[PDB]
């Protein structure tokens, strides 16, 4: 008998992020997985992935150049932070 | 008999991030996994991944260049930090 | 009889990050794993990973160059730090 | 009979980071593992990993250069430090 | 009968980082492990890892150069240090 | 009968880092281990690790150069030091 009980009696007003999981039992392969339940990706780069079988196999002249040079600003006040009875502000 | 009990009686208003998991039982392979339940990726780079079987196999002239040179600013006030009855501010 | 009991009676308003896990039982391989439950990756780089079987196998002329030279600023006030009845501020 | 009891009665408002785990029982291989429950990676580099079987096998002329030279600033006020009834500030 | 009891009665508001684990029972291999429960990696470098079987096997002319020369500043006020009723500040 | 009891009655607000573990029972191999429960790595370098079986096996002309010469500053105020009713400051 598997019994899982989470946050059953709540009185008041909290801030929650519940993640309950119960399990009873050619280049990239994945199986039976739970990924990115509460994930966050900011300014994330992937230039060359899984190009394929036999890419640039013979006599390949290639110049890979990657220039990440910029005036980019990211300002997050409450990233993944539940809060109760509080004050959150970004003042520029 | 498996019994798991988490945060059953809450009185008041907290800030919570619950992650409850119960389990009863060609180049990259993964199986039976739980990844990035509460992950965060900021300014994350991946230039060449899993290019493939036999890439650049014969007579390959290649110049890999990666220049990460920029005025990028990241300011996070409460990254993954639940908070109760508090004050959070970013003042620029 | 397996019984796990976590934070059952809470009175007041705390700040919590609960992570409860119960288990009853060609180049990169992984199996049966729980990774990055509360992970954080800031300015993380991966230039060449898992290029593949037989990469640059014969007569390969390659110049790998990686220049990470930039005016990047990262300022985190509460990184993975739940807090109660407090004051958090970034003042620039 | 396995019984695990953690933080059962909490009165007041603390700041907690609970990590409870209970277990009852071609180049990189991993199995049955729990990694990075509360990990943090700041400015982390990995240039060449798991290139593959037979990489640069015959007559390979290669110049690996890695230049990490930059005006990058990282300022973290409460890294992985839950705090209660406190004041946290970054003032530039 | 295995019984583990941690922080059962808490009165007041402390700052805690609980890590409770209970267990009842081709180049890199790992199995049955718990790694990086509360790890921190700042400015961590890995140039060449697990290149593969037979890398640079025959007649390989290679120049490995690694130049880490930069104006990088890291300032952490409370790294892995839970604190209660305190004041934490970085003033530049 | 194995009974482990840690920090059962806490009155007041301390700062704690609890680590309770109970166990009842081709080049790098590891098994049955718990590593980096509260680890910290600052400016940590690894140039060549686990290159592989038969690397640079025949007629290899290689120049390994590693130049770590830079204006890098690291300032940590409370590294792995929980503190209660205290004042922590970095003033530059």
């Amino acid at each position: 008998p598997l019994m899982v009980k989470v946050l059953d009696a709540v009185r008041g007003s909290p801030a929650i992020n519940v993640a309950v999981h119960v399990f009873r039992k050619g280049l990239t392969t994945e199986e039976e997985f739970v990924e990115g339940i509460y994930k966050v990706e900011i300014d994330t780069k992937s230039y060359w992935k899984a190009l394929g079988i036999s890419p640039f196999h013979e006599h390949a002249e290639v110049v890979f150049t990657a220039n990440d040079s910029g005036p980019r600003r990211y300002t997050i006040a409450a990233l993944l932070s539940p809060y109760s009875y509080s004050t959150t502000a970004v003042v520029t």
